[PDB]
C-alpha cells in the first residue's frame, strides 16, 4: 500500500511541478542547473573507490559528492519522467552493493567511530540519509528481486553498522547522533522496516558504553539519565525558543537531519505528530537560526564555528523550504528564498516558487532578541542587541557549556556594524575539507587557543580559563540571566552573572546599546562589575579587527616579541606593546572597512594595557594573526571595568577624506560603586550632552522601587535600571 | 571681447545643457547630487578659518571644502540661472579677500614650500586651481569694481606667492609644478593677463634655484638645463606612450592640472595646439593610466601609492571626459563613465551623456602592454601581461627613478587574479589625510621600510638597498628592456636587465604568463639571473598574500621573534621561521579570497628559506602585518633563480568545499645555465605534459639563429626565446 515516492518528494508533488513547470523562475532555474550537474557526473561514468582518505582527500570527495548526485538524481527522475536518471540510480546503488559488504574499517584511525565508506560514521550517515531519498524515487523502477538484494546487502547492513555495531556515535544527544538517527530513519521508512523505525526514534536499549568514554573533542559520549533517539535530540539540546545548545554553525548542520527526518515523518507516520513535538520547536528553530545572522546572512562565530558559514548553505535552503510548506506559511520566509536564489526540487520547493510568483514575499526582521539556553529555557541564553537596520549588533553570550564543540567563555560578546565584524569571537582552529590542513580535521590549537578564555572579549581570572577549561566541570554549568530590555530601541539593555567560572569569584556583566545626543551612532557600554575572596589578577581582552590609528596614552615597542604567559592560551599571544595610562580614561582608536572605532576604558593608574598580536607556538601557521587590547588589573580583589567602543567617521582612499575621525567622549566616570548600586556618567565631547546609567544590583524586580543618593541628590525610580539625561 | 565663462564651462555649452537638461540620465543624477550638495554649505554659511592645521584638521578640511563648492557653485549658477549661487560665490571670495592679504606664512613648518591658507604650497595651488573655474562662472555678475578688488588684493598676490615668491616650488618638473603652473595659468586665462598666461606655459625665467637642492621627500628641486613651465611638465615626465614617470598613484593627481589647464588653453587659445603637444601625449596618457588599474579599476601601487586609488576618483572623471569630448571621441571611454556613474557638469560631460544615450558606448579593453619610461623612450619601462578578461594580470617594473616618490625597486613585481592582489608592491607608508598618523603626511617608515628594496619582490645583494638607496645615484638610473613579446596570448614573454644598481653585478630577470596543457589556469614562470665578480649574498623576497596552507619543506618556529636585521628595510622584518630545502624544488601554498596559490623554486640544499612578518620597529602601528617567504643564497657568485607561481582551485566557506588544492608542477629544472643561454623545463604532474623555455642572454635580434645542444640533442630557432612542447 506505500506509495513511492512518499518521504520528501510525493506523488502528488510530482503531478503539480509539472503542470507549473516553465512558470516558476526559481524552480525553474534550480531544476535546470541541476539537470547539468547530474548529466556532467552521468558523462563521467560511476565512480566508488576503495576509501582511504580525509576530508580534502579523493576517496572522501568522491563517495561524498555521489550522495549528492543520486539525491539530485532521483528528483530529476520523477520530475522529468526520464529513466537515464534512474538507471543511473540504479547502476550505482548496484557498483555499491557490489563493494560495500566486503570493505573493512575506513584504514584511518582518528575517529572514535570509525566509517566504512568515509573516516567516520558521520560521514556514512550523511550518505545514508541522502542515499534513502534516491532509493524512494527509483523503489518503482527497480524490480523485487533488485530492491531484496540492495536492502539485504546494501541497506540493513550499513543502517547496522552506524547505529548498534557503533552505539558510541549513534546513542547520545549530539548533531552526531541526530545524522546516525536519520540516517537509520529514512532508509526504515523508505523500506517499512518497523525495527529500524523505533531504532531511529528511541535509539538502542542497554548500549553497554563504559562510564566517562568520550568522543574526539573531548565531550562524554553519554549523560546519566538521558534518553537515546530522535526525539531525546529534538527534546534536550534545544530551548524553548528553538536555540540550538551547540550554537549557530552546527544547528545550521543538524537542520538538514532534523527536518528531512520530521518531514518524512510527517508524510509517512502523521500519527507521531512530529512538527508538533516540544511545541512545535523544529519549525520554530529556523527562525531562530536565520536571527542568529549577520546583514551578510553569515553565522555569528559562537563556539567551533568557521567563518563565512551562512543561510546560503544547503542545509537553510532545506530548512526554509520545509519551514515554509509545512510551518504557518512564513511569507518572511520567501524573502530569504529569494535571497538563496534556489530551492528544493519537491513539494516544498514548489510551494516556496508559488508563494514568490504570487507576490506574498515580506522581509525577514532581524531584531533584537533574547534566546534562552537548556531543554526547559533555565540555563542562560545569548541576547543579540540591534540598532536601526542592522546597522550595528552586539552578540553577548551568557549560555550552558554547549557541548564538545562549546567554548570558555562565559559573557564573552562581539561585535558587527553591517556584516562588518568590529569585535571577534575567534571560532575555531580548521580548515573545514581543507586536506592539506590536518585533514580538513579540528587542530591541536582548537584545543590550545580557540577555546580558552584568553582567547574571547571577557574576564579572565590569574590566567586560567573559565572551569580550568575542563568539559566535565563546564557541563555543569551556565551564566544566569539577570534582566533582558530591549523595549527602547535607543537604549538596550541586557545583563548575565557567573559565579561558577571562577569559584570564589562574582563577575555580573551589563552590556547597552545606547543612541543618544552628541553621537553620530549608538555605542556600545560594558560594565563587568567583579566580586572575590582575594586578591587576583584580572586581564580583560578586546580583540578589534582593523589598522591602529591613535592611543591617548603611551606605549613600549619591544625589540624582540615574547609570548604574554606559559599556558591556557596565553602561550599563543605575541607581547607587542606595553602601556600604563595617563589618567582615568584611556582610549584606543583603529579604522576597519572605512570606518573608524574608539575604545574609550576606564582605566586606574597601575593598569596595565597589553597589545597583543596571535601567532606565537604556531608551527604550522594554523592561526590568523589577529591583534587585541588588554587591560591587566594585578593584585586585585573587588573591581568594575567600564569601557564604551564608538563607531565614528569615515575614510575613503577614492575621495581621501577623513571625516569624524576622532571620538565624541568627554568623560566616563563611575559615580558609584557599591555591591548594591552601580552608576556610570556619560559625558558626550558635544558641548552639552551628560547621561546616568543606573544599576540596582541585588533586585531585578521590575515593579521595586529604589532610593539611592549621588553627591546629595536624591534619584528615584523603578525596575533594575534607569537611563536618565542630567540637565 | 573676451567671454566669461569660456575655459571650461562654455556659453554655448550651457545652452546645450538646458536644451537637453531632464533627457541625459547620468547628467541629470550628478546635477541633482550637487545643488543638493552646495544647498548643503550655503545653509551652514561662510566660514574662512585662521590656518593652523595639517591634512585632516579642521582649517585644511574646510579651506579644501570651499574650493570644491565654488567651483560646484559656479557651474549651478550658469546651469540653473540661480543668483543664489552667484551671490554666495561673490561673498565668500569677498570673505577671502579680507583675510587673505593679512595672513602670514602658514604656522606649519614641515614644507619645503609652507602655502598660506594650507600648510604647503601645493595645496594652495589645488584652491587657486578650482577658484579660478568659479571666477570665470561669475565674472558677468560681478562689477568691475568688484573684480578689480579681487584681482588687486586676491588673485594677483596668490599667484604671486605660489609662484616667483616660492620658486622652488613652482619651476620644477614635478607634480607639484603642474599643479603651481595650472592655478597661475587658469587665473591669467580668466584675466587676460598675459604675463601670468606666460609664466604658466614657459616658467619664471632665471629662477636662480640651486642645482643639486632637495624637497622633503628627497629629490632634487631643479635639474641642470631643465626646462620650468607647464609645456617642459608635458614633455619631460611622460613618455612617449603617456607613461608618467611618477608612477599611476601621481600620474592620476597630475590629470586634473594637466587635462583642466589644456582644456582652458584650447577654448582660450587655440593658437598653443595644447592636444598636439608632444605628439597627442595628453590624451594619450588617459588611456595608459586606465590600463594600470587592476580588474576593479583599482591602480597599481608602485613606487609611493595609497592602495585603494583608482579611477572613480575625480581627476578620472575629469580626464574621462575631457578626453572623450576634445580626442578622437573614443567610445570605450563612455563604458568608463558608465562604472563612474556621474559626468562633469559642462561641456565635456554633456558630451559623454550625450554619447552614452544614443548608444555608442563600447568596453574598455584591458591588455597586455609595453610602457616605455623617459622623454624619448629610452629609459627603461614598465610591462603588464594579462590572460583572458583580466583574469590574471602580471605587473613588471624596469622603469627609471621616478623622482622623489620612487622606490628602489629595480626589476620588481607584482601578481593580481580578477581585482585580488597575490603578490604585492608594497606602496607607501602614509595615511593619507588623516590627521591622526602623523598630520596625514609621509611617515618615518616610509623611507625606512616602504622605498627599500628589500620591502619588494627583487633582488636584494649584501643587505643593501638598489644604488644604496641614495637618490643622487639612483636618479641617474633606469633598467633596460631586453625584449617584450606578447603577441601570443597564451605565452607572453619580457626580459629587462639591471647593471647599475649594484655595481659588478648583473641582474637578467625575464618573466611569463604562460598557459599550457596540465594546468587550469596560466602561471608566472620568473628567472633570475645573476652574474657578479664577488661572492655575495642574495636575498629574493615573495610578499604573498593569504593564509598559508602547505609546504614540502620543514622550517623551525622560534620561541621568540627577533629583526631580520639591523639596516635597510631589515630591521622592520620580524622572522618568524626559518627552513632549509628538501630537495631541488621548494614549495609553498595559500589560500586568497577563495582561490590556491603555489610558489615552487629551484633551490639548492644550502639556500635558506624565511618566513618574515612586516611589523618590527614599528612604535606607532604605522605599517601591516603583512608576510613573506624570503630565499636567501649565501656565498654565491653567479646564480640563477627560477621559479613557478601557480593558481588554481577553490575554497567555500558555504559549500566547504575544496576543489584542485594540489600543484600541478611535478618538478622545474634549469637544463642550461650559461651567460649565453638559459633553459628551463617544466613538468606538469598529468605526466605527458612537459615544456622548455629557451632564452638566449646576448643577443636581442629576432632574425638571429641559435643552435645549441642540450643533453645530446640538438635545438635550432631565431630570436631570443623559444617556447616548446616536449614529445
Ligand atoms: O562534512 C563534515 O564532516 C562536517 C561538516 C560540518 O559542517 C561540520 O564541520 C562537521 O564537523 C564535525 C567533524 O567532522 C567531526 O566529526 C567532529 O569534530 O564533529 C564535528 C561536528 O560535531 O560537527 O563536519
Ligand atoms: O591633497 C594632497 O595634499 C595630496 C593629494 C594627492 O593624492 C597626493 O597624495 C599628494 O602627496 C603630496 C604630499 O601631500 C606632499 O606635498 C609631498 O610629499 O608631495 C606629494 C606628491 O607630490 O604627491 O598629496
Ligand atoms: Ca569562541
Ligand atoms: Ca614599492
Ligand atoms: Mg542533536
Ligand atoms: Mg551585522
Ligand atoms: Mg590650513
Ligand atoms: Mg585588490
Amino acid at each position: 500500500a506505500q506509495e513511492h515516492p512518499s518521504l520528501i518528494l510525493t506523488k502528488a508533488g510530482v503531478e503539480k511541478i509539472r503542470a507549473e513547470l516553465g512558470n516558476i523562475p526559481i524552480f525553474d532555474a534550480t531544476l535546470e542547473k541541476v539537470k547539468a550537474e547530474v548529466d556532467a557526473e552521468i558523462a563521467l561514468g560511476i565512480d566508488t573507490p576503495l576509501p582511504k582518505d580525509y576530508s580534502g582527500g579523493y576517496t572522501h570527495e568522491r563517495h561524498k559528492r555521489n550522495f549528492f548526485i543520486l539525491q539530485k538524481a532521483g528528483v530529476l527522475y520523477q520530475i522529468l519522467n526520464d529513466e537515464k536518471y534512474a538507471l543511473y540510480i540504479k547502476d550505482m546503488l548496484f557498483q555499491y552493493e557490489g563493494m560495500y559488504k566486503d570493505l573493512p574499517v575506513h584504514p584511518q584511525t582518528r575517529s572514535y567511530a570509525r566509517g566504512k565508506l568515509f573516516w567516520q560514521c558521520l560521514n556514512d550517515s550523511n550518505w545514508l540519509v541522502y542515499v534513502s531519498q534516491a532509493y524512494d524515487c527509483v523503489y518503482d523502477y527497480l524490480s523485487k528481486k533488485e530492491r531484496k538484494q540492495l536492502e539485504k546487502n546494501l541497506f540493513r547492513p550499513f543502517a547496522d553498522y552506524i547505529s548498534i555495531e557503533n552505539p558510541q556515535f549513534y546513542n547520545r544527544v549530539h548533531n552526531h547522533s541526530t545524522w546516525g538517527n536519520a540516517a537509520v530513519g529514512m532508509i526504515g521508512l523508505v523500506m517499512g522496516d518497523e525495527e529500524l523505525i523505533q531504532r531511529a526514534l528511541y535509539g538502542i536499549e542497554d548500549d553497554g558504553l563504559p562510564i566517562g568514554a568520550k568522543d574526539n573533542d573531548g565531550g562524554f559520549i553519554k549523560v546519566e539519565g538521558q534518553k537515546a533517539g530522535f526525539l531525546a535530540n529534538i527534546d534536550e539540546p534545544f530551548s524553548p525558543d528553538g536555540y540550538y545548545t551547540e550554537g549557530p554553525y552546527a544547528q545550521r548542520y543538524a537542520m538538514y537531519p532534523f527536518l528531512i527526518f520530521a518531514e518524512a515523518l510527517h508524510n509517512v507516520r502523521p500519527q507521531q505528530k512530529i512538527f508538533e513535538h516540544k511545541d512545535g520547536v523544529l519549525l520554530k528553530s529556523v527562525n531562530t537560526l536565520l536571527s542568529l545572522s549577520d546583514a551578510d546572512g553569515e553565522f555569528f562565530p559562537l563556539n567551533d564555528a568557521q567563518k563565512g558559514m551562512s543561510y546560503h548553505s544547503r542545509e537553510l535552503v532545506t530548512a526554509v523550504d520545509i519551514a515554509y510548506h509545512y510551518g504557518n506559511h512564513n511569507p518572511q520566509l520567501l524573502s530569504i528564498a529569494e535571497e538563496q536564489g534556489q530551492v528544493l526540487l519537491d513539494d516544498s520547493g514548489l510551494a516556496v516558487a508559488l508563494g514568490i510568483r504570487e507576490g506574498k514575499s515580506e522581509d525577514f526582521q532581524k531584531k533584537s532578541i533574547k534566546l534562552s539556553d537548556g531543554a526547559n529555557g533555565d540555563q542562560g541564553g545569548v541576547a543579540i542587541l540591534r540598532y536601526g537596520n542592522e546597522a550595528m549588533t552586539l552578540v553577548y553570550k551568557y549560555a550552558a557549556q554547549g557541548l564538545s564543540h562549546g567554548h570558555y567563555d562565559k559573557l564573552s560578546f562581539s561585535l558587527y556594524e553591517k556584516g562588518t565584524e568590529i569585535l571577534q569571537d575567534y571560532g575555531l582552529a580548521r580548515f573545514v575539507n581543507i586536506e592539506q590542513k590536518g585533514g580538513g580535521n579540528y587542530l591541536k590549537e582548537n584545543t590550545t587557543w580557540a577555546k580558552q578564555t584568553i582567547a574571547h572579549n571577557t574576564l579572565v581570572q590569574n590566567e586560567t580559563s573559565h572551569f580550568e577549561g575542563k568539559y566535565e566541570v563546564g557541563s555543569q554549568h551556565h551564566s544566569e540571566l539577570y534582566f533582558f530590555d530591549a523595549s527602547n530601541p535607543e537604549v538596550q539593555v541586557v545583563s548575565a552573572k557567573e559565579q561558577n567560572a571562577y569559584p570564589g569569584t562574582e563577575m555580573h556583566r551589563t552590556m547597552a546599546l545606547i543612541k543618544t545626543d552628541g553621537f553620530e551612532k549608538p555605542f556600545v557600554l560594558d560594565i563587568l562589575r567583579v566580586g572575590s575572596n582575594a586578591a587576583n589578577q584580572y586581564d580583560l581582552p578586546f580583540y578589534f579587527k582593523g589598522q591602529v590609528m591613535q592611543t591617548n596614552f603611551d606605549f613600549t615597542t619591544p625589540k624582540s616579541l615574547e609570548p604574554l604567559g606559559s599556558d591556557n592560551g596565553y602561550q599563543h599571544l605575541w607581547s607587542e606593546g606595553l602601556g600604563q595610562p595617563k589618567g582615568d580614561n584611556s582610549q584606543l582608536s583603529w579604522l576597519e572597512n572605512g570606518r573608524f572605532y574608539t575604545l574609550t576604558t576606564a582605566t586606574n593608574n597601575d593598569d596595565e594595557l597589553h597589545f597583543v598580536r596571535i601567532g606565537a607556538n604556531d608551527p604550522e601557521f594554523n592561526l590568523r594573526r589577529d591583534a587585541g587590547l588588554i587591560i591587566r588589573r594585578k593584585n586585585t580583589k573587588n573591581t568594575t571595568f567600564v569601557s564604551i567602543l564608538e563607531s565614528h567617521g569615515h575614510y575613503s582612499p577614492v575621495s581621501e577624506f577623513s571625516v569624524n575621525a576622532n571620538s565624541s567622549i568627554s568623560k566616563i566616570e563611575l559615580m558609584l560603586d557599591t555591591k548594591e548600586y552601580t552608576a556610570v556618567l556619560i559625558d558626550a565631547k558635544s558641548n552639552t550632552e551628560q547621561t546616568l546609567l543606573i544599576l540596582a544590583n541585588e533586585n531585578k524586580n521590575v515593579n521595586k522601587e529604589h532610593i539611592i543618593e549621588i553627591k546629595g541628590k536624591e534619584y528615584r525610580w523603578t525596575g533594575p535600571y534607569q537611563f536618565i539625561k542630567i540637565n
